Parts: structure tokens; sequence; C-alpha cells
């Protein structure tokens, strides 16, 4: 736990300094000078800071009748795109520092995976359990409304999501807020935020999505043996053992998905102790765990383990907790061989030196949980269309397909002069499965992998165009810089 | 060395003791606990902290073409009156806890003349010299519109005035900004912010507004006794010596206004020296050397004198320039016997108790320069009314004057026989002026004059209420808490 | 008898065909036919119903966490006028009929002391005994909501008022949250209700207000000798009697200030009993029975008397409580010669025509306690204005007079020898305890003043074209018709 607060400005920094040739190679103007250098150091020195940051102070009843004031933040970082969007956390480590940095990565994350939206991030310093649910409703409902007057909640202004200990219903409350006060002649005014239960306007899949991310993340990689041939492994994906950090939404389905294709688990920790099990655990029972009765502490197969939650023999860590757990302290440790950022930050630039020498590959948060805000960018979307996708060009296609198919029948069946043989009507086992259960999370998860696989092909490439290899952290910033760059110069300087 | 941040708080706090009696003494009501406390006590946590406070990063291009980030601030105190108001600074020595203070300290100075606002402020961090004028419209009209976008400028939601640095040349472009983009279907939008040129829809008396209020707020003390009969001093005001430090727009009107009453002076100072001169200075003269020349320096009559600019053998000093310097390494010093804030909060609690104890009269800034928003409160007003002030109602109550006093002559001239004699036709020399050189200046005189002398009731009377006598400053802010609250008991915790 | 349906219905129709002639004579334009009446009789048909009204259904949850359905309705009944006004009444006889007819009702109180508000009325279908103080909060809060998205709550569009067990601090809670949620962007948010207490934007006078409305009613007939001619009576105001009922409120200010200035009283009662005194009981002591006891129940020289409460013998009574409390079971008695409606219409049309056929005086309570609304009217402006009436022109008015004064002296100190021998400098005690006591409220009685003064001038000239003599009611509803026919006429039908 260092204190840093310059954490992401590093890494920015880092990736800026290599581009400094390409944007003054590829940016093709009358200009020529070398001024093209003053006026790119000027550009990404306008990328680098958050363009507004908003502090809150209000107060809220207790059950008591007490008084409590309150401390929130929000910062959007770049205005670039027109929504800056990002989530917003329940926690006492809340800081402005934090969410300054935290907004500022958001706006790299949707670049890296060519989502239209500009950074932000919010936080409000209290401790979820201290309070109750009618307690925490206040806090939100009014956290919204003096957002709302500020300009920092709206669709097409900002657009937050759930995080740390933030749930759907209470992003339901966000929505709910937002719809009956202020927003409410906006038409898109559920649009507002991305997280919210399906009876609400949310869509299928962004449940799962921050998973699917982390898997689908790892699975473009131990995948191609281009970076096997190096690191070592096998691309032999199953009997490899997993270890999760924060059994909770990104906790969870990271590993609900991760299970399913043979790849076992060994650990599990939460924010008082940790599992251990060479035999591997499956969340199939474990999973009765939470307000079953409340906090884990083993369980049939768990046993009660204590020391860290990195130490232990594995090969895939996932740090999905809280930040920066990762320092010199145990960089120089770790008996794993991959990493994956699930949550965010919580690889230092003080152990990225020590893991790249030890040939240690850590997949950047800047890339591995960037499905969830994919996701969450169609949640916008679709409230923006006010309709489950598919929901009106299934039978249309289903009907289609099936028309298609026998259209190869009844074709084969007068070169071959008897009419009754031949049967092509039926499709092969998966896609009949595809039709029958076709739903709006079908095409959520299609669209994911295809701009994760791509976002990969955006990555690998620039890397091996810098010799960068394992560091992929210094390949994703580099190609998301270049992204928003484009994005300010095109635009110009706006005088108002 | 001054001190660190938290300037003021100590001040509320300082007065919010012994209100804690009254509050639960005066609420009239049928909850009656000892927890009358438990909302008092919470309410004033409410009030003690700004409730929103934005802090702002915005790209300009200097006359270079080089590109250079500027941070900016605003931190709105209070939101109990509809519009927050408030000055904004261009300075390095602008800080995020400055502005936050100064903002807290605006709200109250509000409630001591009973004006409608809420207290706000804000602030650049850059150096005006070291721009051109060409350079600083850029500046004010951009960060005007980045404030128009997240709610912080706007009839009845926060208007913000000149200060130090900032001249009427500047409001005249946020107007022009405001009332060009964001605010432009708004009828009231030139009344976005005060201070504003009369050309532009100002109000005549504002440019001497804070040296009046310096002048008038000086004039209801050694007009009475009863605080001269402790302090030693004459009431015969005339031979009184004054110095001012910073000669820029409160500073000059604070001596302008004061000589003309037969007031000696002996010393002025700006930030490069002052001046030393028994027989007296004359405004008459050295007020051609601005930038007629560019800095002072000494003139004829005006001597090159260094050292300091408190510690001159004086008798009424006001520091009206930055903030804070009056602390330790000069409060047991200063040859003077009445000191009056002209700029906000010069005077640390540091140095109170050591004012105190050697009875010197220490005047509070939240009190004294309120001239200068008591003004600004009409010019917004004038703004609401499109109308300078008795722009109607002259011809009519000068024509009802003289049927007024012919009607007298007329019913005296009845009771004596001959119709031709007496003449009460015509009004006293001063009166003659008055209906002849009739404007909307006067209007404006005589209701800061009104609303000054109630407010130093409003004091006097809760000063000997508490057995304060010499201690105005937490005579002041008592009196400011319990009205800020008023509208707080009044208005209820609003579930949103 | 509509005794409580169509309440007024009878009252306009009756109206409506006097009016018949005077119209069509009135009308200039080339129409000319005798189609005019169509005209006419449709206007008519068109002012008779309300062309708004909103019913409402919303639910709440009350403090044990049970919920409950509340109706409520709101009856918008004019807009020839831009804003409408109206209280809002919380008890279990809200009816759709009964607020329908109170909208009625507000138009044409409205239209005669020439207010430019249509006219409306809101009520609750709930008792507020069974509700706590937190409970009754957000019952007011939400009803706020759900009128402002359906537009029945806004400057400009609709304005409510206390009324039946309505308080300050519940008109308070309408402000705040319509100020804080759908008119936050608006200026004159906090102007979207009257009544609200002073330190949230009220007026002074609004205590004082109806019992003021009461006397000048009174006060305009008693002095003009053509309605005592006819009824007989001395119009020496002096040596007269009154005899109220509803001690609160517009009870107490009615007595009080008509015994001030030379009335004198004899019966006083309320829901309990009555006293008897024709020596006449004084409202100096005998108001400390409020809560400094409980309920009347006699005092010292206070009789405690039975019977009922308007049969005492008397000259002047005033039914200053509940709803019909004359009809043919007591009009062919009450042997007193003049009826005030203190509350809104106690004299029922069973009654009249007892009242008109035996020379007794009813004065409609469509003028008389229409001194509320008025001063209400007032409160409106200055949440507008954002100024105490006269927060400017108070000093410059109290100078003025005074160089007056002195200018009448030197005036006369000059034809006379010698300089300071006169004195008019000092103006008579009640002038002098005027300019040290200027405050709101003279500005506010003097403003009702006038406006009733002129209401009567104007209903004491529609009468006496229609020989009505006595029938105050029909003089009064024909006078409010024109006037709202005129507006309606010149504006045209709406094409849209
Ligand atoms: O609308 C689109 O415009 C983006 C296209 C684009 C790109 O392909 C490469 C690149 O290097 C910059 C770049 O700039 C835009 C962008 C997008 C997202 C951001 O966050 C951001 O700052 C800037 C878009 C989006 C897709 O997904 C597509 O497949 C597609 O063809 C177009
Ligand atoms: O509308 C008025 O309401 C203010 C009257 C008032 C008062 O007289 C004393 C007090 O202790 C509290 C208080 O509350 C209101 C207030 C005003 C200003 C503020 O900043 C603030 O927080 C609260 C007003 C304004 C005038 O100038 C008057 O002369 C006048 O009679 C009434
Ligand atoms: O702007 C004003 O227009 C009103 C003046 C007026 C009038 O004097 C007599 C009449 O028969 C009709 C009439 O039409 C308007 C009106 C006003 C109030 C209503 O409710 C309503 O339906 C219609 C006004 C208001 C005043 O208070 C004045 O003193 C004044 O000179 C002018």
């Amino acid at each position: 736990d260092p204190n840093f607060f310059k954490m992401v400005e590093g890494f920015f920094d880092r990736g800026a300094s290599i581009v400094e040739d390409k944007l003054v190679e590829d940016l093709k103007t009358r200009e020529t000078e070398e001024q093209k250098r003053n006026r790119v150091r000027g550009i990404l020195r306008i990328i680098k800071p958050c363009n507004h940051v908003l502090s809150l102070s209000f107060p809220i009843r207790r059950d008591d009748g007490s008084w409590e004031v309150i401390e929130g933040y929000r910062a959007q970082h770049s205005q670039h795109r027109t929504p800056c969007k990002g989530g917003i956390r329940y926690s006492t480590d809340v800081s402005v520092d934090e969410v300054k940095a935290l907004a500022s990565l958001m706006t790299y994350k949707c670049a890296v995976v060519d989502v239209p939206f500009g950074g932000a991030k919010a936080g409000v310093k209290i401790n979820p359990k201290n309070y109750t649910d009618n307690e925490l409703e206040k806090i939100t409902r009014r956290f919204t409304m003096e957002l709302a007057k500020k300009g920092f909640i709206g669709p097409g202004v900002d657009v937050p999501a759930p995080d740390m200990s933030t749930g759907e219903r209470e992003m339901s409350w966000i929505a709910d807020t937002y719809a009956s006060t202020i927003g409410h002649y906006d038409i898109n005014a559920h649009a507002c935020v991305t997280g919210k239960p399906i009876s609400q306007g949310g869509i299928h899949g962004r449940i799962s999505a921050t998973g699917r991310g982390v898997f689908h993340g790892i699975e473009n990689f131990i995948n191609e043996a281009s970076y096997m041939s190096i690191l070592g492994m096998t691309p032999g994906f199953g009997d490899k053992t997993f270890a999760v950090q924060g059994f909770g939404n990104v906790g969870l389905h990271s590993m609900r998905y991760l299970h399913r294709f043979g790849a076992k688990c060994v650990a599990v920790g939460e924010s008082d102790g940790s599992i251990w099990n060479p035999d591997g655990i499956d969340p199939k029972e474990l999973e009765d765990f939470k307000l079953q009765h409340g906090t884990i502490l083993g369980f049939p197969k768990a046993k009660i383990y204590e020391g860290s939650i990195l130490e232990v023999d594995c090969d895939i860590l996932i740090p999905a907790a809280s930040e920066k757990q990762l320092t010199k302290s145990n960089a120089p440790r770790v008996k794993a061989k991959i990493i994956a950022e699930g949550a965010n930050g919580p690889t230092t630039p003080e152990a990225d030196k020590i893991f790249l020498e030890r040939n240690i590959m850590v997949i950047p948060d800047l890339y591995l949980n960037a499905g969830g805000v994919t996701v969450s960018y169609f949640e916008w979307l679709k409230n923006l269309n006010h309709v489950s996708y598919g929901r009106l060009t299934f039978k249309y296609e289903r009907d289609s397909n099936y028309h298609l198919l026998m259209s190869v029948q009844e074709s084969l069946e007068r070169k071959f002069g008897k009419h009754g043989g031949t049967i092509p009507i039926v499709p092969t086992a998966e896609f009949q499965d595809r039709i029958s259960g076709a739903s709006e999370k079908d095409i959520v998860h299609s669209g994911l992998a295809y701009t994760m696989e791509r976002s990969a092909r955006q990555i690998m490439r620039t890397a091996m165009k810098y010799n960068l290899g394992l560091d992929l952290r210094t390949a994703a910033y580099v190609n998301a810089i270049e992204k928003v760059f484009r994005v300010y110069n095109e635009a110009g300087v706006t005088f108002t």
C-alpha cells in the first residue's frame, strides 16, 4: 500500500514518449516545422489532467435522527467523447486523487476497446456496512440529485456504473431518481446509468460481463504461442490453476466462467481470509456461502489458510479486489506465472519492473476488465433504442435460415430426380440451439467477443511494432493515447 | 510566517458555541428534548462546509501558439439562498482551501447585511501581468463556458463578482459570454455577474461601493463614544491619520472618499514599497500615478519609505490588499489604534488575541467591505427590474414636492389676506440639489447606508447582549449564524 | 339548495342573466346581429366549468413501514390570467366536486379585488391528526412532484397557498421540493407557493391580513350614506357593537383592529360556548386565553352564555368560523343590522331572500375576506422581486421628508429676522413613529387598503346601476364576470 497518487500518470508519460515520433510523421498538415513537437507536447498536456472534477458534501438523516455529513467526489477525465462514463464507489478509502486517477484510466480503457466514451469516476467516503438499506437509499438518491444540478449525471453528459460494493439495486435508485426529478422530460432518462436490473431497463449479460471479459481477455493469449514461446507454459488451456481475490461481482464470475472450461481453481481470498486446496475448489457449492450466513470462513474442502492470498503456488492470479496490492513487499514473491488485473490498478509500477525481469506476464486492467464498460456501452445503447436486441430480427432471421436450408434441399432434389431423399432441413446441433434459444444476451456475448478479440489484435500488432513483447501494459496505453489524440487533433482548439 | 487554511473555521466555531443556548430556547416546537442540541449541533455541521466546489482545468493557446493548462477553482459554500455570490480572483496564490474558506466567509458576510445570497468564491491560478489583454480574454470567456456547463454561473444559481486583479472589463466578457451562448434564451442573462461596467448593465456607485462601505462602516463607530470610552481617542472625526495597503480599486476609494471628510492621510503602500509623509498625501494628485507611469515609486511630497507598511505611526490601518498580512510576526506591533479590514481576512486569529489584549479595534471584513456585495445585490436587482432606479419615480416625486410646498404657501397666504407675500416654493439649498441632480446613484448610496447602518445596530445589540464589548468579530459571526440557521430550520430536511 | 355540490353555480347563473344586456350593449364591433347573444351565451358557458382538473393517486409509507394510497385533487378553473391561484386543503371533506367548486370561487374572488390570477383549488382526502409530522412532510413533498410533472404547480402556471389546516411549514415543503427538482433552473422557483414563512421568503402582514381585510370592507359602507338612507343606522362608526364567531386568526384580528378604532364589543364565542357582555369585552386582555389555557370558557366580565352566537342583540355580526351558519332556522331572527361574512360563504341563498327582505346588510365573502389573497398576492411579488418592499426606498424617503420640513423652516426663518426660532422640524407624533417604524407591513396594509377601497367603489357603482340596493352578492359576481369577459373577448378563439 504505497502513497503514490501518480500511479496512472507514470504509464501515460511512458507511452507518451514513444508516439512523439509517430504523430509528427502521421499528421499530414501544411505547418511542417518542429513546432509540430510543440503542438503535440501541448495536446498530450490536455489529455493528462481531468477537465472537470466536482467535490461534493451533503447531509442526510440517519435512522437515529442524528445528522452526518457525507463527502463525495466525481471526476470527468476527458470530454473528447460526448458522454463521460465510469463507476461510483462506496468506501472509506475514497480520496480525491483516487477518482482523479481512476477517471483518467477509464478514458483510455474506453479508447482501447473503441467505446465512444469519456473517462469518469466517482466516490463516496463512507462504509456501506455501517448503514442500513433504508439509510443507504437516501445517500444514493440524493447523491444522484446533487450531481444532476451540476451536470455530472445524464445521458450524453455522464453515465456512471456500479463498482465497489455498489450493486444493481443502487443503480436502480439512481435511475429512478433522475427519471422522476431532473431528467423527467428526457425520453432516454433511464439511460443515465448502466448496470441497473433487468426489470429497470437493463441488459442481459452484464451480470457476467466483467467475468467473460476476464475470460475472453485471457482466452486471446493462451491460444497463441507467440507469447508462450517466451513465457513457457502450455497452449493446452485446460490443466491450469487460478486464484481470485475479493469474492464479489467481478471475483465470482471471473471464476464462475473460468472454471466451466476445465481450468481448476486452488484458492480464494476475501477481506479476512483465504482458501487452500490443491484438488480444486468448485463454485458449485461455495457460492451459497454469501448471505446464506454472511462471511467466508472455510467449508467442506475449503481449508482455513492465512498468510496472504497471492503467495500460493499457482498459475493465473487475479487481484479483483481493492487497489495496489502489488508492490515491492510482494512482487519478488508470487509463485505465479501470469497475472490478470480484474480490479483497477492492483499492480504498481513499483512491481512491473520486477515482474518484467522475471518473465511474468501481467494482463493490464486497461484491457482486461474492459468488458464491463463495453457491455455497459451496449446497455446504454439499448435505452437509446428502447428495444431488447433482436426483438424484431429473430423470426425474420430464423425463418430466413429455414428457407435457405430447404432451398438447398429442393435444389439438390431436381439434379437427383426423386424428390424425397435428401434432408438438410436440420442444422448442426449447435446451430439448432442458436435459433431456438435466441435471445438478447447472445448478441451481447458475440459483440463482447468481437470487441475484445479485435482489440487484442490492436495491441499485439502495436506491441510487435515496438518490441514491447511481454510489456503489454506499455503496449496498451500507447494504443489508447493514439486514439484519443486524433479525436482532439481533428476537433481543433475551441475558441469560446 | 502566516498559517495554513482553517482561517475562518475557527471563527464560526468560536461564535457557534454561544448561540447553542438561545437556539434551543427560541425554537418553539413540540420536539422538546435534549436532542434539541442534536438537531442544532447537526444543523451547524452542515453550514460549516461548502456544499459544492468545482475544480476546473481548461486549455488555451497563448499568442505564441504555445499551449498551457490553467487550473481553476470555484466554491459554492451555502445554498440556503437561491443564488450564490462571490468574486473570482486571478493570482498564483490561488488554492483550493483558499476559496473554500473565502466562499464560506461570503455566506455570513451576506447574512450580516441581510442580503438574500449564498456565499461563493472562485480563483484562477495564473498571474495576470504575464498575459496580454487578448490572452486574458480567452481565459475568462472559456472559464465562463466551463462554469455554465456544470452550473456554477447564472442568475438565480450563482453570480460571481470582480475582486483583485479582476476589473469591470472582465465581468463584461463574462456577461457577453453567458448572454451569447448558454443563457442566450434567458431574459435576465446579463444578470449572471455583478460588477460590470455601466454601458453593459452595471450601476452607478459600484465603482465606489467598497470604498463607501469602508467609509460608512468606520462612520458608525467614531460617531458613538460607547466604544471610545474604552479605546480612548476623540469622537472628533477630523484630525485622524490613516494608511492604506494595496492602492487598487478598494484601496483607492476607501481613501478618496475617506479624505473628503477632513481626515488626514500619512502613508500608502503597494506590492513594491510605501509612502511616508506626516503632512498628509493627497489622492487629488498621486491618483494619476497608475498606468500614466505603471507602478508607484514616490512623487512630489511622496517619499521613498521601506521597512513595512503597517508599523508606521498611524491611527486607522486598512489592509486592503491580499490576505493574512497580520500574524504573530507583527501583531504585537502596529503603531495604530483602530484597524479596518478592507480585504478578505487579513487579520488571523493568531493576531486577534494580541490586538484585543492591547485594546485595539479591528473592524471585521465580515462587516466592513460588505457594501461591495450590498451594491452588487442592487446591481443584480437592477437587471431583474431592467430599469435604472428612479427612472420613472423622479419627476413624479419632484412634481409632488413642488405641489406640496406651494400648498403650504397657498394655505398660508389664505390666513394672510395678501396674495403674493409668502414664498416657501424654495426648498433648502441641500434639497434643491437633491431633486436637480437626482439619479440612480443616490438611491444606491441611501440604500447602502440604510443596509450598513441597520446592520451595525443588529451587531451592537447582539454584542452587549453577551458582553463582547471590543470583540465585534465574534459579535458579527454570532449574528450571521442565527440568520442562516433560521433559513435552514424553517426549510426542513429535503428527502430527494 | 346547493348546500355542498353546485354551491356557486346558482350564484353565477343568477348573475349571468343580468349582464346579458350590458354586454351586447357595451360590445362595439362590426358584428351587430341578434347572434351577439350566442357569443356571450357560449362564452359564459366557457367560464362556468373549470377548464382543467387533475385527480391524483400517489402512494407513501408511514413511520410503521405500512403503505397507504392517497387520493388528491386539484382544479384549475380559468387560465385567462397567466398564473393560477388557490390554496390546498388537508381534510376527509375533500371531494372532486368540492375543489371543483372552490376553484370557481377563487376565480371571481380574485377578479373583484383586481388580481391577475386565474382560479384554482386543490385538496387531499386525509386527516392530519392521524399522521405524524414526519409522515406529513413526505405527503406534501411528493404531492408537489406529481403536480409539477403534469403542470399544476409553478410560477406563471399555477401557485397554491395555505388554508384549511395547512401551515407555513407545509408551504415551505412545497417550495423546497419544487425549487429542488423540477423548477431547479427557475429564478422564480420559490415563487411557486405563497404563504410560506418569512425566512423562506415570506411577506410581513399575512398573519394580520384577513382581519384588516374585514375592517376595510366594513369601513367602505358605514361611511357611505347611500346605504344608510335605506337601512337606517348612524354612519357614525363609533357607538356600534359587534358579535364575532370563531375566535382564531381571522376572528381575532377582525375584532382587535375593529375595537382599536372606536367600535364596542358585546359578544364572542367559538365551537364551545359564547360570551355575553353589553358593557363591551376588550380583546387586549381576553386574548391570553389561547394556548395559555386551551379553549374558551369565559373569564372575568366574560359571561358564560348559551343559546347560540348570532341571535345576541347586536349591530355587526361576523361568522368567522366554518361554512353555513345562517339558514331558515336562524335567518328570520338574529336581531342584528349587518352581517359581514368573515368565512367563506356562511350565508346560503336559502337565507339571503330573508336578509334582503328584512333590510339587513350581508357583506359578501366575495369581497370582505378577500384581503387574505391580495396580501398573499403581494407575497408572490416579493418572491419575484427578491426584496422586502422599500428595502431601497426607506432611507431615501425618510431623508426626503426631513429636508422638506427643514425647507419650510428655513423658508420661514428668512421672512422672520432671526434664524432658528421656528421649529417645524418635528412632525406629528403619529408621523414620527411612521418613519421610525417604517417596515414592509405599512406598505402591504396600504396596498391592501387601496385595493378593496377601489373594489368597493367598483361594486357600489355596478349595484346602483341595477338597483340591487342590498344584494351585494349578485352585485359582486356581476362585476367580476364582465372583467373576465373583456379578457376573453379581445383575445379571441385560440386556433391551435
Ligand atoms: O465511431 C468510431 O470511431 C472510432 C474509430 C477509430 C478506429 O477504428 C481506430 C482508431 O485508431 C481511432 C478511432 O477513432 C474513433 C474512436 C472510437 C472510440 C474512442 O474511445 C475514441 O477516442 C475514438 C468507430 C468505432 C468502431 O468500433 C469501429 O469498428 C469503427 O470502424 C469506427
Ligand atoms: O426578506 C427578508 O428576510 C430576511 C429577514 C431577516 C431579518 O430581518 C432578521 C433575521 O435575523 C433573519 C432574517 O431572514 C431573512 C434573511 C435575509 C437575508 C439573508 O442573507 C438570510 O440568510 C435571511 C428581509 C430582508 C430585509 O432586508 C429586511 O429589512 C426584512 O425586514 C426582511
Ligand atoms: O393591468 C391591469 O388590468 C386590469 C384592470 C381592470 C380594471 O381596473 C377594471 C376592469 O373592470 C377590468 C380590468 O382589467 C384588468 C384585470 C385586472 C384584474 C383581473 O382579475 C382581471 O380579470 C382583469 C390593472 C390592474 C390594476 O390593479 C389596476 O389598478 C389597473 O389600473 C390596471
